C-alpha cells in the first residue's frame, strides 16, 4: 500500500492512513487501499479487531476537493467507511488530530471511539457550497440535536475539541498524544481478552436494535444470543469466571 | 422476604437489595420476591412512588453465573427488571455501589437515577462468552452510540465512574455515599408534592412517545394529556394557586 | 402587521424575532402565538431573510403559555411558539437570555442552533399544577438522556436545570455571558451566513428529515438534498472560490 | 357460570358463544366482564390449545350497547370484547354468524382465522352517532386497503359490506352456509389442532411480532421463536414420525 | 374562473372537475397552480364539508405534461430555484393536501388514470371508477422514475401488483374489474351514473356527524404512520376531541329519544 | 455446468430453472449453492437486464430437504435457501410457479417483482404439520397477504392448499397462465418489462422497496434520490423525446 499501512500483531490488525503530507486526505487511490484492507482484515481468521488510526497533525482531513452499473451506485457513496453493515469485527480508531468531512466516518460508524489531545472534529461543505449527507446524518446519531446541527451549519469556521467531544461521548477516551497508539493497542488487546464471537453477537444486538423499538429490540438480541450460547467458548467461558481465569478462547 | 426489604412511608413505597454477601446478586429466589414487592407497590394505591436501592458495596453484581407453557418463556428473561411497561407509578433508583449486569436494568428503565460516588457501572457478559442482549440494547438507549458499545466489548475489564455516568447523563445525581437514601427521600417526597397523575401521564407520553417518530409522539402525548385535564386534581392545582395555600392532592 | 407582543427586525440576511411581553415575563398568549406565526412567515417567505434567530427581553425568554374543530391546526397537538421546522428550510439559532419553561423549550428542542445566557435556567412546571406536560417533554426527551428527561419532567417547578447542566448534556451548545447573549448570537449568525445557503439548508433538512427513518435510510434519504443542492451556482463557485485561496460570493441560487 | 355468553370445552378447542340474541349481541359491561373470565380461562386451562369465538341469531355482535385512571388499563383504549391478543399466545378463530358492527369487528381484525356465513355483513355506525370508532378503524385500517377502511368509516351505519366482499378483500379467509358455520368453524379448529401447537403458536408470534418492524428485522425477530420451538420435544417428534410414516402424537411441550 | 378545472359548490359538497379534456386532462403547471387555489378554498369555506374530485372525457387524469419535462431536471415552481420549501421534497402535481386538511375527499374515476393521476387514488378518502376506467403509471417507459406516484400505489396494492404497475410502464393497463378485486376502488360504476353514485356516496358521508367523520379519518390515517397498539392510543386523541363537540352529545341524546339527530358541525 | 438447475441467457433475459423433478424440486445445499452462483452470474452480466425464475414438472419448488460456526456474516442471520438476493441486487426478477410452492418455495413468491402461476399452482406452508416453526417464509408471506389470511396459512400447515384463483384475486399473483403456455407468457412479459428503460425500471423498484421500510412522507422524499440518479442518464434524456416524437426509444442503458 502506497497511501496506508497495514500491519497484524496477535489479533489485531492495524490500518494507519500515511498521507500525512496532504493531511490524510482521501483520494480514490486511498479510498481502494483502504477497501483491500479491510477486507483483508475481515477475511484473516486471526484477525479479531481492527484499529484505524492517522499520522501527523491530521486524522483525516477528509475527501480531495458506469453509471449505476453497480447497486452501490444507487445510495449514498462510502468513501472511507469501514464496512459496518457487512462484518461482524469491531473496530477502535485512534483519531490523532484534525478529523473533518469524511473524517467523522470512523469516529460515527465504529465501535470505541478514543482520540489525542489535539484531536479537533468538524465539517467544511457547507463553506464550499455543498451538502455533507452521509458525514451528518451519521454526526446526528451521536451528537444532540443542536449541537450535530451546529457542527453542520458552521461548516469551515468552528472545530470541537476533544474535550468537548469527550464531555459529549462522541469519544470515550482522551489520550496524552505520544501515547495514543499504544493506549489503542491496550484497549484492543482488552477486549480481545473477552470472547470473541460473545463481542460479534453483543455488538449485532446493539446495532441492529437501534433500528427498532427497545421491547423489539430485546426480542431480536435473543437471536444473537442463542446464537453465541452453542459456541463453544459460551460452554467453556462460565466455568472459567467462576475460576477467576482468563480462557484461551477458540472463537468456535 | 429473606432477600430484599419492603418498606413502606407515606406515598414512598422503598425497595432494598439485601443480599450483601452475594454482592445483591440475584437469584431464583431474589426475582421472586422483588415481583412479589412491585406487584405490592404497584397494587396499594397508598404508593405513589417506588425507590428502589442496595446494601453494602454493591447495588447489585448481576444474575448468579412447563417449556413455553406461559407467555413470558416467548420473550426475554426479565431478571430483576421492574415492570416499566405495565406499571404507571415512577419509579426512582439510588445506586449504592458496584451496579453490573443485570443491574443496569434499574439504571436503564427507571424514572429517576441518582448514585452514590462510588457507585460503578459496567456489564461483565462478553468475559463469561455470552451475550447480554436485554441489558445491554436497554444501556444503548442512554450512552451514545460509541460509549455503549465500549462497555459492551470491555465486558468486566473496565468500569463506568459514577462521575463520567453523570457528565453523559447516565444518572442525574452524584450524592454523598453517607447521604444517598436521604436524599433518594427527599427526590420522592418532591415528585410527591405534585399532582401524582399528571406525573404519571407525563411518565407515559414521554415513553410511549419514544416508540414512535416524534410527530406521532406529539399527538400521542395529548392523550394521556387529556385525560389528566378531567382529573379532580387538575380542578384543584389552579384553585389551590388562585386561593394562595398548598394543594391537597387527591389522586382522582 | 405591526407586533405588540414581539419585535421582527431583519438585518442584512438575519432576521431577529424577541418575544417582547416582559411584564408577563414572555408568557405565551394566544394573541403572541398568532404573531409569531405571521413573524415565522414572514422570515420563511423573504428572500433575503437566511437565518432567524430568535430571543426574548427581560429576564425570562419565555415562561410559557398564559369555533372548535373547524380548522386543521385544532385536530393536532397545539404548537403554541414552536417555529413551523417541519415546513420551513430556513435555519433558526435561539438565544435563551434567561427562564425558558413549559412552552419555552419548544425553542430549546425544535431550532437548529441553541445558546444560552449563564443565566438561564430550564425546566417545565405543568405537574405541579397538575396537568401533562405532552409535545414539550416528548421533544426533550429527544434531546436530554432518558432519565435526565424524566427527571425534568416529574421535578415539575420544584427544580430547575443551570446552563451549565444543559451545556454538559448538549441541551445547549455554548454559554455566552449575559450582557453579550444577542451580540454573539448574532455573530454566529453571521457566521452561518457566510457560507452557502442553499448548502445549509440541504444539510439541515438531512439531518432532520433523517432523524425520522433508520440511519441507512437516512444515508440514502440525504442523496436527495445533495443532488438538489450540486446543480446551484453557489455549489460551482464554492470550490472555485477555494481553488483560488479567495472568499466565496454567494448567490443563494 | 355466565349469563350472556356460553363457554364450552371439547378436546383441545374452547368455545366462547356470544349469548344475548334478543339483544343482537350488544356488548355490555357484564358481557365485557364476561368475555374477559372465560378469555382467561381459555388461556390458563392447559387441554385448551385454540379458541372459538361465535354468536347466536341474526348479529354476531352488534356492537357497545348506546376509579378513574387508578389502573393502567385507563391510559389506553378501552378494550371492550377484544381477546388479549397481545398477552396470549392461543390461537383464536372467530366464526361470523351474522351482523358484526363497531365493537364486533375487534374478533374480525385482532383474532387469526376469520370465516363467516354467507349473511354475515360488516360495517361501524360510529360516525352516525357523531363518535369516533378509534380503536376499531385503527384495527380495520390494518386488514382492508386504504381506501375501502376509510369507506367503511364514512359511511357509517349507511352501508354495511357483505360476506362476499369481505373474503375478496381477506377480511374473512371462508364464506360458509349458514346451517354449517359451528361445524366449519370447529372443522379447521380440529385441523389446526392436528399440527404441533407450540409450532402454531411460535409462528404465530413470529407473524404478529414481525408486523411491528420492516421486514429484514421481522426476519431475525423471527429466528427466536424458530429457536425456542427447536428445543420442543415435540419438534422432534414431528420429523421423527414423518421419517416413520406415522402419524406424530404431539405432547404441546 | 378557472380556465382548466371547474369548482362548484352545492349544500355541503364541493367538486372539482379535471376540465382540459382535450389534453386527456393532462396536469400543466398552470392546472395545478388552479387545483391548489380550489382545495384551499373548500377546506376554508366552511359550508364544505366534503370534496368530489372528477375529471371529464376519456380521461380522468393522464399524468404530468410530458412537453412541461424540465429539460435540466429542476421543477418549474412559481418562485427561484430552492427559494421554497416545497422544492426540497417530491414536486406533490395535483395532489390535493390529505396531509394538512381535515374534510374527506372521494374521486370519481371516469377513464383513464395514470400517472400522477393515481395520486388521487392513493391519497383520498373514497375512491369508486367507471366500468371504463383503467389504472397505470408510464415512467419506465420514457426513461424516468415514478417515485412519489407509486411508493403511493404500493401503500394500496400488493407488492408484486404494485411493482408490475412500475415495470410494466404504458404497456398494461389495469381494468377497474380487477382494481375492484384487490381494493385500489370500492366500487364500479355504469359510466353515465359516475358523477350522480359520486354525490350520493358524498351525501351518505354528510348525512353523519361531519366532526365525528374528520375525527375517525384521521385516527385511520395517522394511525398507518405508527404500529397497531400506538395508533389505538393515538386514536383517542381524535375521539376526546369530539366527545366535546355538541354533535357528540346530540348522536346519544337523538337515539335515546327515538327521533333523528340534527348536526350543527360544532 | 449446473446439476440442479438450468441458466439459461436469451437477450437481455435469464431464466433460471429449478430442475430437480424427481425430488419435486426440493432444496438441497447442493441447489442452494448453486442458485447463488446462477444469481451473481445474472446480477454481473451487463447483458442481462430481467431474470425469470421457475421450476420443472409438478412442483414449483416443494421446500428444503430434511464452514466453522459464525465464521462467516450470513450465519447471525436467517438462513436464506433459495431467496434471490433482492436486498442486494438492482435488476427485477419475475417468478413463474408452475407447480406446488410452498415453505422455502414461498420465498419466490413472496421477494420478487412480478409473479404470475400456471393454474396448477398451489400455496402453502407445512412447518407447523412437522412440529416447526417457518420464520423467515411466514414473516415474507404476511407482507403480502392480509393479516387473517397469512395467519390461516401458517396455522394449517399441509392440511390446506391455497389455489391459484385464490392467490390471483388476493393479489398474491398477478396473472393466471394456461399450463403449458406459462414459460412463454413469463417471457413475454420480461420482454415488456424489457422494451422499457432498464435503469428507470430499477430505481422506481428501489424507490418502492426501500420506501415500504419507512413512512410513507419519508418514502417519498427517499424516492426522489433514485428519480434524481436516473435523470442523469441518457436514457431519461432519449424517453421524453422519443415519446413527444411518437416514435421507439432506443434504450443505452446508461
Amino acid at each position: 500500500f502506497d497511501t496506508i499501512k497495514y500491519e497484524v500483531d496477535g489479533h489485531t490488525a492495524t490500518i494507519t492512513l500515511n498521507r500525512p503530507d496532504a493531511l490524510n486526505a482521501l483520494s480514490p487511490h486511498m479510498i481502494t487501499e483502504l477497501r483491500a484492507a479491510y477486507h483483508e482484515a475481515e477475511n484473516d481468521d486471526r484477525v479479531w479487531l481492527l484499529v484505524v488510526t492517522g499520522t501527523g497533525r491530521a486524522f483525516c482531513s477528509g475527501a480531495d476537493v458506469p453509471y449505476l452499473s453497480t447497486y452501490d451506485q444507487w445510495e449514498a457513496p462510502q468513501e472511507g467507511t469501514p464496512p459496518f453493515r457487512t462484518m461482524a469485527k469491531p473496530v477502535l480508531t485512534a483519531v490523532n488530530g484534525i478529523c473533518c468531512g469524511a473524517g467523522m466516518d470512523w469516529v460515527t460508524t465504529t465501535d470505541i471511539v478514543i482520540a489525542s489531545e489535539q484531536a479537533t472534529f468538524f465539517d467544511p461543505h457547507v463553506s464550499i457550497g455543498l451538502v455533507a449527507g452521509r458525514e451528518l446524518v451519521r454526526v446526528s446519531r451521536v451528537l444532540p440535536r443542536s449541537i450535530a446541527l451546529r457542527m453542520a451549519l458552521m461548516g469551515k469556521h468552528e472545530r470541537m475539541s476533544a474535550q468537548r467531544a469527550y464531555e459529549l461521548g462522541l469519544i470515550s477516551e482522551i489520550v496524552e498524544h505520544d501515547r495514543l497508539l499504544e493506549r489503542a493497542h491496550e484497549i484492543a488487546d482488552i477486549v480481545n481478552s473477552n470472547a470473541p464471537l460473545a463481542v460479534r453477537g453483543t455488538r449485532l444486538a446493539i446495532l441492529k436494535g437501534l433500528n427498532v423499538p427497545l421491547h423489539e429490540a430485546e426480542i431480536l438480541a435473543e437471536t444473537f444470543r442463542e446464537r453465541v450460547l452453542r459456541t463453544e467458548d459460551a460452554a467453556e467461558g462460565p466455568r472459567a469466571f467462576v475460576e477467576k481465569r482468563q480462557p484461551n478462547w477458540q472463537c468456535r
